[PDB]
């Protein structure tokens, strides 16, 4: 599995994600009422979110694009 890592006007970075971890995520991180950072990439397991966060899992190639 390749997953996207970072995306921007430049393009996107992707990782071919290691062994055992055959999801890719987006993962909205509460910070303060008028804050949210985001990050996406590779996982083993999908976890269930903390109140506030978001957590969204796929399983194909750049599927997190």
């Amino acid at each position: 599995l390749t997953c996207v890592t970072s995306k921007s006007i430049f393009g996107i970075t992707t990782e071919n994600c290691p062994d055992g971890q055959n999801l890719c995520f987006k993962r909205w991180q509460y910070i303060s009422p008028r804050m949210y950072d985001f990050t996406r990439g590779c996982a083993a397991t999908c976890p269930k979110a903390e109140y506030r966060d978001v957590i969204n899992c796929c399983g194909t190639d750049k599927c997190n694009k």
